[PDB]
C-alpha cells in the first residue's frame, strides 16, 4: 500500500514527491520519490529480482529494453486521458503494439549562454576556436559542457549525417549503423580538434561544466532544461538558443520524452495508474514538477501550451525538431554505451577517430555485454543479449584459442580470464597485455569475436591500471 | 563498478543478529567513517549470483559456506588473504570450509549445527530416539499438546533424520567430493525419510510445518519439542518457556547427522571497497567485542573465534551445538550443493504430500543432484523463474519439456527462461506446465517442468523443476 518512485537526480525530484505528498494526504497512500544513482542499469538488475519501485523516471530510448524483459507493465489508458496528450509522445512509448509507459515530457539539448559575456553567440561551430582564443586572453572560456557522456557530443556528431540507427522496412535496422561513416568522423574529429588545441579539456564532465558556467566562468554551455532552474539561481543572466550548425548544417540532438513506466511485479499497479493518471499528469503537478527544474516542453497540451510561451521552451522544441526522436528498441543501452566508449578514448587519445567509431559501430549492435573487473585477480564476465527473434554460431579468439559459441536460446554467460592459466577446460583468457598511447598507468587486455548468421566482427576491450 | 565507493553493503539472513552486525557497523563507521549499511534481503543466496555477475550486490554477504563455492565458480567472489597470525586466531577446519580451489574465499564468522530444543516443564526426560516419537505425540495429543514441531520445508532440518542411517550429499573420494556419487537414494536415506513421511500418515507432524509455524507451537508451549539452531534461541528468551537445548535424538540406533554450516562473509569480486571490507572483517567483526554484539541481538552458536568460542562452550546449548555438529558433518562448498539441497527439498516434499512414494522421490533426487543444475523461482507470475546450467568440464545435450513445446539446448553457463505466463516478450520460448493443486495447501500453488539430459555416456537422467506461487 504504498509508492516507490525512481527518478534522476538532475530532474526535480523534490516537486515529483510534493505531488506524492498531495496523493498520499487525499488516499492515504505514501508515495518516496527516490533519486539512484545509474538508475537506468540498476533497475532492470533488481526488477528480475521482484524488488525495485512502482514507477520508473526516464526516457523512453531505455523502456524498449525494459519492455523486453518482461519488466514493465501494460498500459491501458482511456481514450480520453490518450487524447489530453500529443500523438507523436505515445507514439514514442509504443513498443510492439502496445503502450509500456506514460509520457511526460520531451527533452532537447539546446546552447545555453552567457549574454553578459556573449551577446551574440555563434552560430556555427567553426567560430568557436576563434572565440575561445578571445575569451581565454580575458580569463574566461567559450564553451564547457560534458563529454563523459555521448548525449550531450552526439549533435556534433549527427550534424553531418552520423546517425545511429537506419530505419527500413517499418523498423530499425540493426545491421545498418552511421557511427562509422563520414559525418560522424567529421564531427567526432571536430571535438577532438577542439580537444588538442586546448578549446576544451577531455576531463569536463556534467558538474564541472555546471560549476564552470553558473559560476560565470565560460561563456557558453550545452543542457537541458533541468538545469535552468540552478542557473536562475546564480547570478548568470543567461539566453537559450539554437545549437551552432557544423559543417553548414543544423546540430541534431537526439530526442528524449521522460516516461513513466510501471514495475511488472508492483501490487500497486492500479494506484501507480492512479497517481500517474489523475495527480502526476494536470497542470498542477507538471507545474510543480517544473518549479523545481523545468521539464521543457510537457506531453500534456493544457499546461504546453503555456509553456511554449516561454522562449526557453520555444528553442528547446527548435532544438528538438532539428533533432530525432531516440527510437526505444533495447539496442539503444548498447549503443549509448558504445558511443560513449569511442568519444571517452577518442577525447583521452586511446584511440583514434577512425578505430573509436569503427569499434563503436560494432559494438552499438551488441549480441554480448562486456564487464571489465578493475582488479586482475577476478576474470571479466561475457553476458549474451536475448536475441528473441540468426544467431548461428559466434567464436571467440582468446590467447590460449578460439571458443565456440552455437545457437543456443535466452541468455549464454562466459568468463574471460585476465592474464593467467590457472587447467585447460575449453576456457578463453584475455589477450595482451598491451601498450595504451598517451597513458602509461592504464594497459590493455583486448578479445575479438566473429559472429555467423544466415558474417560479422565485434571488439572487447578492457582497460585495467598497472598498479 | 555499479557498487558505491566509500561505503559497505552487507547482506545477512533474516535470522541472523544483523542489528548487532549494524552496531558493529556503528563503530566501523564512527572510528573510520565509512558507514555500513546492513540489509536482510529474501532468498540472498540465490539473489546474489543473479546481481553480482552484474557487477551490482553488497560488498560483504554473509552465508554459510556451502554457498560460496559456487559464487566463487562463477568469479563472483574475491581471495582472502589474511596475515598468518590471524588465520591461525581460527579453528583451522573453518578455514578448510571457505578453502575453494587452493585460495580462501571467505572469513568462517561462525559454526552453525542443528539441536532439540524441548520444553523442560511438558518433558522431563527428552527423548533419545526418534523411535519414541510416535508414542509421546499420541500422549501429548491426549493433553492439547504435540510431541514435536519442526520445519519439514527446508531439507536442512530433515537432513539430520535422513543420513542418520548413512544418507550421504556427496562421497568424498581421492581427496576430493565424488560428482556422480550421490548418497540420497541409498537404504539410510529411504529408511529416515520413511519414518518422517510415517510420522505425517500417522498425524504425529502436520506436512505443512514451517519454521514460523514450529517456532509459533513451540514457543507458545503447544508442542513440546523442536528442532532448530541458535538463532531461534533468542525468540525462546523473549518467551516464558524455560528449554533445554540437547542432541538430535538417535535413530536405529545412531546419532543424527546434521549438515554443519560455517556461517560466513564473502567479499564481492566487484566492490571497490575491498580493503575497507577486509579492515572491518579483521578488525571489527572478528573480535570478542563485535561477535558479542551480534551475539546479543541473536546467538551465533559456536564462533570460529576462539578466543570468544572458549567462553561460548561454557553455555550447555552451545556445548549441545558442538555435540550435534560433530557427530554430523560440513557441508561441502562445492557448486552442486545447490542442485543436492534443491533435490532434497523436492523429494522431501513430494514424500509429505503424497505425490511420489519415497523411492521414486529419492531415485529422481539423486538424477537431480548430479547435474550441476539451478533454478530461481520468482515470488511474481510476471517476471520468469530462471534455469541456470552451469558446465563445470558432461552434459552432451539438455531438452526441456514446456507447455508451449520442448526447447532443446546444447560452453560457459547458460540461464533459460521459463515462464510462468506468456508475455509480449520467443522462438525459445519455455512456458511452465501448470498452475497445479497442490494438496492440504489451498494457499500456494505449484508449476512443474520436465527435462531430459544426455551425457553422451551411459543413461540419460530427467531432472523436475518445480516452483511455487501464492494465490490472491
Ligand atoms: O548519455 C547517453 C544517455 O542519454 C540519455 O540520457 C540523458 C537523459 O535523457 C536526460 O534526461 C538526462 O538525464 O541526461 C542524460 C545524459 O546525461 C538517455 O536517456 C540514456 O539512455 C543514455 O544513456
Ligand atoms: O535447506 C536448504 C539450505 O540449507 C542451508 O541453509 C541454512 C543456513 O545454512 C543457515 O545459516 C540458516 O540460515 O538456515 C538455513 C536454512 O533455513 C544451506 O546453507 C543453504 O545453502 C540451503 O539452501
Ligand atoms: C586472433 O587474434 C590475433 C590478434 O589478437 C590474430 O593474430 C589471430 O590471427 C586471430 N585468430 C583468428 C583465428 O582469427
Ligand atoms: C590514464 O588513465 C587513467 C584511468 O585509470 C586516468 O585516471 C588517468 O587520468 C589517465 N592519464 C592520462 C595522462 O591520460
Ligand atoms: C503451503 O506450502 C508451503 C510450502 O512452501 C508451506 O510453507 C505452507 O506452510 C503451506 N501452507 C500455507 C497455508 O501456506
Ligand atoms: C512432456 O510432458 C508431458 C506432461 O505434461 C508428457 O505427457 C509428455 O509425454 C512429455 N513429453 C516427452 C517427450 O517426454
Amino acid at each position: 500500500g504504498k509508492l516507490v518512485i525512481w527518478i534522476n537526480g538532475d530532474k526535480g525530484y523534490n516537486g515529483l514527491a510534493e505531488v506524492g505528498k498531495k496523493f498520499e494526504k487525499d488516499t492515504g497512500i505514501k508515495v518516496t520519490v527516490e533519486h539512484p544513482d545509474k538508475l537506468e542499469e540498476k533497475f532492470p538488475q533488481v526488477a528480475a529480482t521482484g524488488d525495485g519501485p512502482d514507477i520508473i523516471f526516464w526516457a523512453h530510448d531505455r523502456f524498449g529494453g525494459y519492455a523486453q524483459s518482461g519488466l514493465l507493465a501494460e498500459i491501458t489508458p482511456a481514450a480520453a486521458f490518450q487524447d489530453k496528450l500529443y500523438p507523436f509522445t505515445w507514439d514514442a512509448v509504443r513498443y510492439n503494439g502496445k503502450l509500456i509507459a506514460y509520457p511526460i515530457a520531451v527533452e532537447a539539448l539546446s546552447l545555453i549562454y552567457n549574454k553578459d559575456l556573449l551577446p551574440n553567440p555563434p552560430k556555427t561551430w567553426e567560430e568557436i576556436p576563434a572565440l575561445d582564443k578571445e575569451l581565454k586572453a580575458k580569463g574566461k572560456s567559450a564553451l564547457m559542457f560534458n563529454l563523459q557522456e555521448p548525449y550531450f557530443t552526439w549533435p556534433l556528431i549527427a550534424a553531418d549525417g552520423g546517425y545511429a540507427f537506419k530505419y527500413a522496412a517499418g523498423k530499425y535496422d540493426i545491421k545498418d549503423v552511421g557511427v562509422d561513416n563520414a559525418g560522424a568522423k567529421a564531427g567526432l574529429t571536430f571535438l577532438v580538434d577542439l580537444i588538442k588545441n586546448k578549446h576544451m579539456n577531455a576531463d569536463t564532465d556534467y558538474s564541472i561544466a555546471e560549476h564552470a558556467f553558473n559560476h560565470g566562468e565560460t561563456a557558453m554551455t550545452i543542457n537541458g532544461p533541468w538545469a535552468w532552474s540552478n542557473i536562475d539561481t546564480s547570478a548568470v543572466n543567461y539566453g537559450v538558443t539554437v545549437l551552432p550548425t557544423f559543417k553548414g548544417q543544423p546540430s541534431k540532438p537526439f530526442v528524449g520524452v521522460l516516461s513513466a513506466g510501471i514495475n511488472a511485479a508492483s501490487p500497486n499497479k492500479e494506484l501507480a495508474k492512479e497517481f500517474l493518471e489523475n495527480y502526476l499528469l494536470t497542470d498542477e503537478g507538471l507545474e510543480a514538477v517544473n518549479k523545481d527544474k523545468p521539464l521543457g516542453a510537457v506531453a500534456l497540451k493544457s499546461y504546453e501550451e503555456e509553456l511554449v510561451k516561454d522562449p526557453r521552451v520555444a528553442a528547446t522544441m527548435e532544438n528538438a525538431q532539428k533533432g530525432e526522436i531516440m527510437p526505444n528498441i533495447p539496442q539503444m543501452s548498447a549503443f549509448w554505451y558504445a558511443v560513449r566508449t569511442a568519444v571517452i578514448n577518442a577525447a583521452s587519445g586511446r584511440q583514434t577517430v577512425d578505430a573509436a567509431l569503427a569499434a563503436a559501430q560494432t559494438n552499438a549492435a551488441a549480441d554480448w555485454d562486456v564487464y571489465c573487473s578493475q582488479d586482475e585477480s577476478i576474470p571479466a564476465k561475457f553476458i549474451s543479449r536475448l536475441v528473441t527473434s540468426a544467431l548461428e554460431k559466434t567464436e571467440i579468439n582468446c590467447s590460449n584459442g578460439l571458443v565456440p559459441i552455437t545457437q543456443e536460446f535466452g541468455i549464454n554467460m562466459m568468463l574471460i580470464q585476465y592474464t593467467r592459466n590457472e587447467d585447460s577446460p575449453g576456457m578463453c583468457v584475455f589477450w595482451g597485455p598491451y601498450s595504451v598511447p598517451k597513458n602509461d598507468t592504464v594497459v590493455l587486455y583486448t578479445v575479438t569475436a566473429r559472429l555467423k548468421w544466415s558474417p560479422t566482427n565485434l571488439s572487447i576491450q578492457c582497460y585495467m591500471p598497472k598498479s
